[PDB]
């Protein structure tokens, strides 16, 4: 190691204790106080066993540096965003391991208005300060307040729907033993739905596996609950529930791409003429649904930091990525795993259409490969092999995010990830499932060549 490995492009992410530990966390608290504007700092943590001790150590460093700390307790990542913005805090840290293994933990850090702190926007500056900090730990000169009250947060979630138009839908909810079920249970007295709770209790030992609804084994536990109970649809979250995943009444998991266009229609029904931000991986369906609903689609590099700053600069009401991230202007421009399914339940209620029928024609019109990852020996040479092969067809190329190639009736995007050393492929066609398969396989053989 020449730099601390735990400092990634968007967050802190490491194995405990050799990459992340209480001493590093206290130092991160100290260094964070130097980076922020004036004001207190919001702290919350996910269900992982070692997360509270990491939070305390962060608090001690912050308070040794004269920063008041607001402990919002066990929460979702979105509650740190919301409370940071709502309480007008100088910043906030969520202690969350996402879905890294049991010996891993991490942190996501924000400044004022829950604006992200990323490698090029202060995270590496913090890393460097932490790397050179051999000062003795100081003693606390500021106080910690514990603010468990979620009333403003819950009231804010409910303001996105017209509760008198909601029908008593039967919804499977799968927290994966993460944190989402505690918010579900607080929302439920204000909602008419019948909840079928699966893997509902928070448990950092994760008896049913680490929360990841994308893994087919975890996917199926929600699907089975929906089919067996005749639920209208199902929702599963990751551990810190800033990501949500939808299953229609047939148990079929809905590919995240189609939720962007769906949520944009939902939002644009109340906010006419608004702008919608989306990523370049999959586009054609979103552009059409947004335009069809009176909205303005705004193409943006994928990544939550790019999406957010593009949303701010354009006053976009909603931003959506195909990878289960949905951002809402009214929500500090931050992502939420809760707003999306409230908006979907409202849409099903008002329209009388199943979730399946709301997306069926879209999925037939713009079939997509899903995101396919490639670990190759030479990413640059592999990309070149793909572009060389297709050059004679003269595709329209865009480099907003890696390479986007539009051939008319099909297109692809091919990116390197900013969180993993991989190539990520996405293909879509204009209503052609055969073309989608032959092109996807063609590109795959090229990448694996
Ligand atoms: O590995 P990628 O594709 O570089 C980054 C991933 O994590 C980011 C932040 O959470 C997301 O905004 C993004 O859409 C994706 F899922
Ligand atoms: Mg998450």
């Amino acid at each position: 190691h020449m730099t601390l490995p735990a400092f990634k492009a968007y967050d802190i992410r490491g194995r405990v204790p050799d990459e992340l530990n209480e001493d590093l966390a206290r130092r991160i608290g100290v260094a964070l106080a130097a980076q922020l504007d004036q004001g207190p700092v919001v702290l919350g943590h996910d269900v992982r066993l070692a997360s509270p001790a990491l939070q305390e150590a962060l608090s001690a460093g912050l308070r040794a540096s004269g920063r008041d700390v607001i402990d919002i307790g066990l929460c979702g990542t979105e509650e740190v965003y919301f409370q940071t913005d709502y309480l007008k805090a100088a910043g906030g840290v969520m202690v969350t391991a996402s879905h890294n293994p049991m010996d891993y933990n991490g942190m996501k850090l924000v400044r004022e208005q829950a604006r992200p702190i990323s490698s090029d926007t202060g995270l590496f500056a913090i890393r460097d300060t932490v790397a050179a900090d051999t000062a003795a730990p100081g003693e606390p000169t500021a106080s910690e307040q514990s603010r468990t009250d979620k009333t403003a947060y819950l009231e804010h979630l409910l303001s996105y729907v017209d509760r008198s138009t909601l029908k008593p839908l039967k919804l499977v909810v799968n927290a994966g033993n993460g944190g989402a079920g505690l918010i579900v249970d607080l929302l439920a007295p204000h909602l008419p739905f019948e909840f079928v709770r699966v893997f509902h209790e928070p448990d950092g030992n994760f008896p049913n596996g680490i929360p990841n609804p994308l893994l087919p084994e975890n996917r199926d536990a929600t699907a089975k609950a929906v089919k067996d109970n005749g639920a209208d649809f199902g929702i599963a979250w990751d551990g810190d529930f800033d990501r949500c995943f939808f299953f229609d009444h047939t148990g079929r998991f809905i590919e995240g791409y189609y939720l962007v266009g769906l949520l944009a229609q939902a939002i644009l029904a109340k906010q006419p003429g608004g702008k919608v931000v989306h990523d370049p991986r999959l586009t054609w369906n979103t552009v059409e649904q947004v335009e069809e609903a009176g909205g303005i689609p705004v193409l943006c590099k994928s990544g939550h930091a790019f999406i957010k700053e593009k949303m701010r600069s354009e006053n976009a009401v909603y931003g959506g990525e195909m990878s289960a991230h949905h951002y809402f202007r009214e929500f500090a421009y931050a992502d939420s795993g809760m707003i999306p399914w409230l908006l979907i339940a409202e849409l099903v209620s008002q329209s009388g259409r199943s979730l399946a029928d709301l997306v069926e024609a879209r999925m037939q019109k713009f079939p997509c490969s899903g995101e396919i990852n490639f670990k190759v020996a030479d990413a640059k040479a592999s990309v070149a092999r793909v572009m060389e092969h297709y050059a004679s067809l003269s595709p329209e190329l865009d480099y907003t995010d890696g390479i986007s190639a539009d051939f008319g009736q099909w297109r692809f995007n091919l990116r390197s990830s900013n969180t993993e050393p991989l190539l990520r492929l996405n293909v879509e066609t204009r209503g052609d499932a055969a073309l989608l398969e032959t092109r996807t396989q063609e590109i795959s053989n090229l990448l694996r060549g």
